[PDB]
């Protein structure tokens, strides 16, 4: 199993570390029909999503959408530094497989 | 798939953004039949809702309308400063569509 | 639709509003079997219950039930002020229907 | 219906009223299977559960359950004062079946 | 019926006690497919994980595992001291059992 964030995006396809070592900047969430999702962008402009869920999704992963929008959503509010994040590149904005931060 | 708020308020029908740029001055809650819902003001007067779920409500939209709730009571809490919302002004008050919060 | 609390309150029989504007004194908590409940006083001791979820309620009624007990456990956890109440007055202690904060 | 935590539990089989006043002291969370449950202590050495889910409890019943272990963590967490507990005294380390926090 | 987490941990094969008194120092949340889980580190580099879900669980310590995600969670970002953690020493990272926090 993976040990850290790295080697587990190593595991799929078209994905990509991207080190902010930065507070998120902005946080936006729609309930809008068919765009549901959240967006952040740090200062120097990075922009990224976590999918509204569909066909590409199979029942584990949609809870686990529900909590890391949860995750960002807290994470901006008590301005939480996010260390890496491992995001999907064939999409745009890059949507977000996973995070970690650390104090 | 939109890379901000103004661009995904622009996707929809009878929708309008607000530049705030201000902390939420009064947050409301309701349990009644039929009523189960949240409203929000600003100190300019403004007022918004976030509407009651209802029969057009899929599940995917009845979900996002409990997160949106979730998220107008934490950032009326932590005195947290909203930029902009995406409204639909057909309706009044003003239902959320989606809201954004900067820093 | 309504735009504030007392309008709000106004719409249902045997309802009233009480102005506090104060924090929550205590914050009581139940989990025995007919009495799962909440119950909050205040200094002045006023004290309201959120009903039992009872065969009456529909399943939204239900939900609306959980989300103003997390609401009121947050809000004393907080120290937030509690702006006014509509209680239903047929009940003892009397029950919330809505509630409103706002420093 | 009571109004106080010190009736409610006068109304069943077995209960008791412990008075603390004091904040919590640990707090201990297994996943265990058959364990499933929550632990806490007090700097007195009291201990005291949250009984683990079983067939007896009905919806409201391990609703309920659920919910009180959001609100001791939470507790705990916010160093919250706890003022009295109202438990099953035929079980060990005695069970909660209420809780009450003033300032 | 145990009152703490050694004896807890007691009472399963495989496992074993790691006392750290420290905060959690990094904490990784993945939404991949068979990657659903979190993971966390401690200054000293140990590593630590909650399983993903599996036909070695069932719907009750599925429930506590979606719990023990959101407590790893707000413990990082409150900068919590975890005292011990109970672990199943057959897997790697050590999957976590049981956690005890104490001020
Ligand atoms: C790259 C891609 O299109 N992935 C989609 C996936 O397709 C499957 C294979 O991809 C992997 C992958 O993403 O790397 C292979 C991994 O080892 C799998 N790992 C695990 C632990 O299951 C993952 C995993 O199944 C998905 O990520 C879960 O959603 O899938 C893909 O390579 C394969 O197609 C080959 C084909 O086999 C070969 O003959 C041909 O020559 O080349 C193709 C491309 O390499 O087909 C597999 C499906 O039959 O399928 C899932 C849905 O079932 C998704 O569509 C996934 O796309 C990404 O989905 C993400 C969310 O999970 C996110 O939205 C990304 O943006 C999507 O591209
Ligand atoms: C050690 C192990 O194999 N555990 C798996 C379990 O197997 C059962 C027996 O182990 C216990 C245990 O873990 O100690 C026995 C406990 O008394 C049980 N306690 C309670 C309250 O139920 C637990 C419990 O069932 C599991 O933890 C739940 O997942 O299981 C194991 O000894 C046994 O096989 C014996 C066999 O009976 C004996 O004749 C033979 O000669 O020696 C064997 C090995 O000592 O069989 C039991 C199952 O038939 O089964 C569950 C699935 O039901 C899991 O697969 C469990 O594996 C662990 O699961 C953990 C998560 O809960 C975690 O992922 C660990 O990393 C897994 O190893
Ligand atoms: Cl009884």
């Amino acid at each position: 199993t993976p040990q850290n964030i790295t080697d587990l995006c190593a595991e799929y396809h078209n994905t990509q570390i991207h080190t902010l070592n930065d507070k998120i900047f902005s946080y936006t969430e729609s309930l809008a029909r068919k765009r549901e999702m959240a967006i952040i962008t740090f200062k120097n402009g990075a922009t990224f999503q976590v999918e509204v869920p569909g066909s590409q999704h199979i029942d584990s992963q949609k809870k686990a959408i529900e909590r890391m929008k949860d995750t960002l959503r807290i994470a901006y509010l008590t301005e939480a530094k996010v260390e890496k994040l491992c995001v999907w590149n064939n999409k745009t904005p890059h949507a977000i497989a996973a995070i970690s931060m650390a104090n």
